[PDB]
């Protein structure tokens, strides 16, 4: 079974019984994908445990997998470990089940309703430019992922829900508390290690209502989400709450509503707060693109002017900065499908049942495409070099019919952070900041060090 990319006549490294590759993650699964790249070439194969994972870094074999045989071949996304009433969620749903979710949330982030949300956004910026010039008074070092969590989680329930939790003003809000327990996924974990190595287990902890996720955090956000849409259909705006009960008035449960709520509010959370701080930290530690960042604000919004819709889309500068801090961090390390049927691809052969894989991390960072691939250029991402940089190969909010839902979203409150933040603030580096900035070699994209910085008045 582990002989199987030798039959093909697929190179990759060799698995050893059981674990397959597993260890060689001891590193880093991204510094593992790095590697076997640079030695392998396009394409190598290697086994999760028993799963068989083909890697693949061709353009055209990424665009006929992502978007080509999305519907046909390529439809799903790794199955991952006891997941219970929450495999409903769309980003875990399969085939047409995902089919009927992603239309059904879709509209949730149209132009228009992006354009409503700015007020609300605009709203709890300005109490956190309040919180971070309170921290700015003192000199004291910032956790960046505790205030930018707060405000990430307050835009998410807002614009989503239409209900305000405050989280900003509240250090122990139950909101931030639970989400951020709510997975903890570790190479270090027997846990995940055994059902990350060992799928056949799987089925067996289902039955036991085992779960990857903890019970306590997964109620709380069940009975929180009851208590929000009890309150909207008490009431007396169309938001991605309302668009669920028009469903339900096939045909969505109300567990199946949940489940789409603790996905939205995971990624409203954990990945914009993550991603901000990520950015905030190559600010901090390059002082001239902070400056140039800061000027760009200024020529559009001079006299402290508030961020419109069509002036965040104008700033290409603060843009290019985004791009770029995507790039050094996609969230998603590797994209992956799993193939449903045999088929021959880019004069290819890939068999059923294999996990076709893109190496995002690796592909943003290979000498191939990016010259100094490992340091922090935004220029790189300039209006001139706009068509040098392939579609397929900076893949940050993945592509075709299963990419991110929530991109225009998360881009659009990402710049109104901070265009508020930089036209107020500036960020410097100290003692307690770990530079150079090193990764968890645990689960997602996080710093094995939280970021800390000082806030500078202007
Ligand atoms: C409530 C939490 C559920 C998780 C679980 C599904 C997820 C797949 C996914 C990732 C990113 C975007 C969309 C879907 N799984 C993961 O996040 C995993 N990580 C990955 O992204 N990988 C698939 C890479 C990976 C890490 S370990 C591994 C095997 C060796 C087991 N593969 C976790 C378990 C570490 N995802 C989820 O809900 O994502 C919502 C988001 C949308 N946009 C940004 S976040
Ligand atoms: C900077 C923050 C974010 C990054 C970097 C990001 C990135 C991604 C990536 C790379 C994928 C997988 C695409 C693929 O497989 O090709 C994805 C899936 C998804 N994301 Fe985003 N995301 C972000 C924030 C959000 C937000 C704010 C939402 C909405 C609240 C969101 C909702 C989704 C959903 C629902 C899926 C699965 C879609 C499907 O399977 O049909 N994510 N995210």
């Amino acid at each position: 079974s582990h002989g199987l990319f030798k039959k093909l006549g697929i190179p990759g490294p060799t698995p050893l019984p059981f674990l397959g590759n597993i260890l060689s993650y001891h590193k880093g699964f991204c510094m593992f994908d790095m590697e076997c790249h640079k030695k392998y070439g396009k394409v190598w194969g290697f086994y999760d445990g028993q799963q068989p994972v083909l890697a693949i870094t061709d353009p055209d074999m990424i665009k006929t997998v992502l978007v080509k045989e999305c519907y046909s071949v390529f439809t799903n996304r790794r199955p991952f470990g006891p997941v219970g009433f929450m495999k409903s969620a769309i980003s875990i749903a399969e085939d047409e089940e995902w089919k009927r979710l992603r239309s059904l949330l879709s509209p949730t982030f149209t132009s228009g309703k992006l354009k409503e949300m700015v007020p609300i956004i605009a709203q709890y910026g300005d109490v956190l430019v309040r919180n971070l010039r309170r921290e700015a008074e003192t000199g004291k070092p910032v956790t960046l992922k505790d205030v930018f969590g707060a405000y990430s989680m307050d835009v998410i329930t807002s614009t989503s829900f239409g209900v305000n939790i405050d989280s900003l003003n509240n250090p122990q809000d139950p909101f931030v508390e639970n989400t951020k327990k709510l997975l903890r996924f570790d190479f270090l974990d027997p846990f995940f290690l055994s059902i990350t190595v060992f799928p056949f287990l799987i089925p067996i902890l289902e039955v036991l209502n085992i779960c990857v996720f903890p019970r306590e955090v997964t109620n709380f956000l069940r009975k929180s989400v009851k208590r929000m849409k009890e309150s909207r259909l008490e009431d007396t705006r169309v938001d991605f709450l309302q668009l669920m009960i028009d469903s339900q008035n096939k045909a969505l449960s109300d567990l199946e509503l949940v489940a789409q709520s603790i996905i939205f509010i995971f990624a409203g959370y954990e990945t914009t707060s993550s991603v901000l701080s990520f950015i905030m930290y190559e600010l901090a530690t390059h002082p001239d693109v902070q400056q140039k960042l800061q000027e760009e604000i200024d020529a559009v919004l001079p006299n402290k002017a508030p961020p419109t819709y069509d002036t965040v889309l104008q700033m290409e500068y603060l843009d290019m900065v985004v791009n770029e801090t995507l790039r050094l961090f996609p969230i998603a390390m590797r994209l992956e499908r799993v193939c449903k049927k045999d088929v021959e691809i880019n004069g290819m052969f890939i068999p059923k049942g294999v996990v076709v894989m893109i190496p995002s991390y690796a592909l943003h960072r290979d000498p191939k495409y990016w010259t100094e691939p490992e340091k922090f250029l935004p220029e790189r991402f300039s209006k001139k070099n706009k068509d040098n940089i392939d579609p397929y190969i900076y893949t940050p909010f993945g592509s075709g019919p299963r990419n991110c839902i929530g991109m225009r979203f998360a881009l659009m409150n990402m710049k109104l952070a901070l265009i508020r933040v930089l036209q107020n603030f500036s960020f410097k580096p100290c003692k307690e900041t770990q530079i150079p900035l090193k990764l968890s070699l645990g689960g997602l994209l996080q710093p094995e060090k939280p970021v800390v910085l000082k806030v500078e008045s202007r």
